[PDB]
Order: structure tokens, then sequence, then C-alpha cells
């Protein structure tokens, strides 16, 4: 049983309460604000180097370490369900130009390929994992929607309060996290792939 927020106002209230207790340092807050502004770049370099930051510029090394350290203070007090929208490349290079048909309709053969490749398997993510307390409108229209089941006590931080962007109810998860894809199905209208996954641990 994992808590699933169905109302933005309640999600925010719960999130705000958690944020108030983190006691993040000035440096950590600064690194988090920056991460919401450059997430794709940061996560990209992390995946590109498989988590090895030695070669990153000094400031980035500093920011990654600050982000990682921040999680010493951020844990979810309960089992919670988190959401995320992903573009085709999330499934791999081979899906970039094949997952979708000409009208936003998921190509069934591609779906089967993706299923064979990920269904009931473990997946390791090198970058940080940006998620939301709800399937927020901004990312809810992506072709791949994932529902993460995160266990009580796991590293997870509601950073929405200091994020540079609004309406994302962001719950950030640590880099080098591994999760297990439990379910993969086409949505009612055949426009999305809904993924249900169980979050594990980090490095
Ligand atoms: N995606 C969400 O639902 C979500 C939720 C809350 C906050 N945000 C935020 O929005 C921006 C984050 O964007 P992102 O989340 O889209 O960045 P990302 O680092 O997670 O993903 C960047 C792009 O690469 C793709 N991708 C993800 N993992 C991949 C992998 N393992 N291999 C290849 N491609 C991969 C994604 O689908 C996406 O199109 C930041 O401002 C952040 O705060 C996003």
């Amino acid at each position: 049983t994992y808590q699933e927020f169905t109302n933005i106002d309640q999600a925010k209230a719960w999130g705000n309460a958690q944020y108030k207790k983190y006691g993040l340092s000035k440096s950590e807050k600064e690194a988090i604000v920056s991460y919401t502004k450059s997430a794709s770049e940061i996560n990209g370099k992390l995946r590109q180097n498989k988590g090895v930051i030695n070669g990153f510029p000094s400031n980035l090394i500093k920011q990654v370490e600050l982000l990682d350290k921040s999680f010493n203070k951020m844990k979810t007090p309960e089992n919670i369900m988190l959401f995320r929208g992903d573009d085709p490349a999330y499934l791999g290079t081979e899906f970039q130009n094949t997952l979708l048909n000409s009208n936003g309709t998921i190509n069934k053969t591609a779906f089967e390929k993706a299923k064979a490749k990920f269904l009931n398997k473990d997946r390791l993510e090198y970058g940080y994992i940006s998620t939301s307390l709800m399937n927020v409108s901004q990312f809810a229209g992506r072709p791949i929607i994932t529902k993460f089941k995160v266990a009580k006590g796991s590293k997870a931080g509601y950073i929405d309060p200091i994020s540079a962007f609004a309406g994302q109810l962001e719950m950030l998860l640590p880099r080098h996290s591994t999760y297990h894809i439990d379910d993969m199905r086409l949505s009612s209208d055949g426009k999305q792939i809904i993924i249900t996954a169980t979050m594990m641990g980090t490095a």
C-alpha cells in the first residue's frame, strides 16, 4: 500500500510539511535550485559517464556532491507513489523514431519490443530521477508515464518549494537508483505506455 495523491492542494500541503523539516544548508538549497534549471544536462553527463564525476568541471562536482549529501536529510516518511513523464528515448535509441505513429498513437510492435526489453527487469539509472507527487499536466502528456512505488524511509525530497519552475510538485530521487519494472501496458486510448515500477536503493 503506497500513498497516491489525487489532489494538488493536498499534495502541496504534504510536500510543504516535509520540506520544512529538511533543514537544508544554504549550499544544498543552491545546488537543488540549480539542478531544477539544468537537470537534463546534469543527468545526461551522469549517464554519459556512468556516474563517474571525476572528469566533470569543479563546480559540477561540487553540485553533485551537494545534491547527494542533501539526501541525508530527505527521506519519505511513508510508502508513496511518484510520477514521471518520459519521451521515447527513455526506452533506448531504437525507440526514438519508432515508438509513436503519425498521430500520437503508440506503435504496437514497438510497445512489444519495449515490453520484452524492460518488463519484469531491473533498471539502473545514473542520473537523478525527477518525479512528481501527481501526474502533473506539464509531463502527463508524454508518451511514457511511470508510476514509482517508493518505500517508507527511502531517500526522496520534496524540492518544489525551491524549484525554479512552478506546478511540478517535484519529488527528487537520488542518482544511481535501481527500480524494477513490474507492469507495462498501453493506456485506454492507445496514446501512452503506462509503467508501474518498484523503487529500490542507490549506490
Ligand atoms: N519528467 C517528469 O515527470 C518531471 C517531474 C518533475 C520535475 N521535472 C523537471 O523537469 C526538468 C527535468 O526534465 P527531465 O525530467 O525531463 O530530464 P531527464 O534527465 O530525466 O530526462 C531528459 C530527457 O531524456 C530522457 N531520458 C530519461 N532517462 C533516460 C535514459 N536513462 N536514457 C536516455 N534518455 C533518457 C527523458 O525522457 C527526457 O526526454 C527539470 O526542470 C525538472 O525539475 C520533470
